[PDB]
């Protein structure tokens, strides 16, 4: 059975203190690292404060990582600075560096590319847009976007798929659980057939619409949802309900 | 003008080449108040970094955000750098307008969330190989430098940066002769768009290759005040670069 893994995408937002005061409320939840992932991505200059306050049972990672090595490429964090670090996971592809930073359908292979390369788990983003769903797209665009990077991949536990329906971020419609399953049961299909039965039966495909503590439990018990990417409310206290949803 | 010695470590470090590579620099005896020297490590390595580098030494990042806080995943907003006490932004870097897109318009915005949130900040300009055969130079630069310069509102928080793209990974060489002339060129937009006194209090470094052998050579010259330091930088050697400006 799939490890279920509940994620933390905190954006650009913190402060020392705040950091301090939430990841000591997350401490207070008793969890078994061995049978649930728990990761939590803070801003790279808070890294090193977050993976310090947090107990070893919470994962870490950050929130991007360079399509190139080590060099001359001011502002970037490389895979191999932070496997030397000991950053275990990486976010590849949020929607977000694909909107505002231009990031391509070929900057996250790049970005998968280096990071399995340095011994990183990668947690990777795709979606379609309200446009793209409108046009009865959705399998057309997920499709493409998987096959830009899947054939990478050869421990199906070390890279961990989002799904982001775009068409329910900032648009005024809301994505059911049903629906998002419906997606999710549609990227595991096209894991099977482009990689593998096995391979598909194997990848944690995550929730990466707005996850609450009301919703995630409806979420988290559909066949093909194996957790979440979690924004807003992975910044509050009650992320451990969000966490315990998936216990 | 004080002068402004920078290490842009740009991609490169681990745990332990920082830890003996801030030993080495330690162990120079200047005084911060005749001379700047700034180290810009990677983001993730900026607490190992300004934790093993004595306070002598200021600190900074080699990228801000143009957003404030928020849904910007990967991004490091003016904000968070303020609650660290990073005291200075790289901005502008001819890496990051290449690979990244970066543009004259992101830069100024990027200069204003900084000044907003108290950041000093290293703006990076300079023209490529074909604008300077084209006779360019000084049109693309007034251009780069109006972008921004207007923001300016203290000439001793915003460092200007000239990087002779031509001179970079072409094949190209420039002369200390010829980086002067840029400089000269520069506070003289400068002058033309904040003023005389503005223009004779900012500093301006050479962003062009920076060595042990070049770096007294050109910061000799009467504009150059200073440099912004590549590779070199990561070098035990740095010391002697730092020594030109004492």
């Amino acid at each position: 059975a799939r490890k279920y893994f509940v994620a933390a995408n905190w954006k650009c937002n913190g402060t020392l203190e705040s950091i301090k005061s939430l990841t000591n409320s997350f401490n207070n939840l008793d969890f078994d690292p061995s049978k649930l992932d728990v990761v939590v991505f803070p801003v790279s200059v808070h890294y090193d404060h977050t993976r310090k306050l947090l107990q070893s049972k919470f994962s870490t990672g950050i929130q991007n990582v360079s399509k190139f090595g080590n060099g001359s490429y001011t502002g970037e964090v490389s895979a191999e600075i932070a496997k030397d670090l000991n950053i275990e996971y990486v976010i590849i592809g949020h929607h977000e560096r694909r909107k505002y930073f231009h990031e391509t359908d070929e900057d996250v292979r790049e970005k998968l590319q280096a990071s399995l390369k340095n011994n990183l788990k990668a947690v990777v983003c795709f979606g379609e847009s309200l446009e793209q769903r409108e046009q009865n797209k959705t399998i057309e665009v997920i499709t493409k976007q998987v096959k830009a990077f899947v054939d990478l991949i050869d421990n199906f536990d070390n890279v961990i798929l989002v799904y982001e329906p775009l068409w329910a971020i900032g648009t005024g419609k809301t994505a059911t659980p049903e629906q998002a399953q419906l997606v999710h049961k549609e990227i595991r299909k096209i894991v099977k057939d482009t990689c593998g039965e096995k391979q598909a039966n194997q990848i944690r495909i995550l929730y990466g619409g707005s996850v609450n503590t009301e919703n995630c439990s409806s979420l988290i018990q559909q066949e093909d949802i194996d957790g979440f990417l979690v924004g807003n409310a992975s910044l509050k206290e009650s992320f451990v309900d969000i966490i315990k949803s998936a216990m």
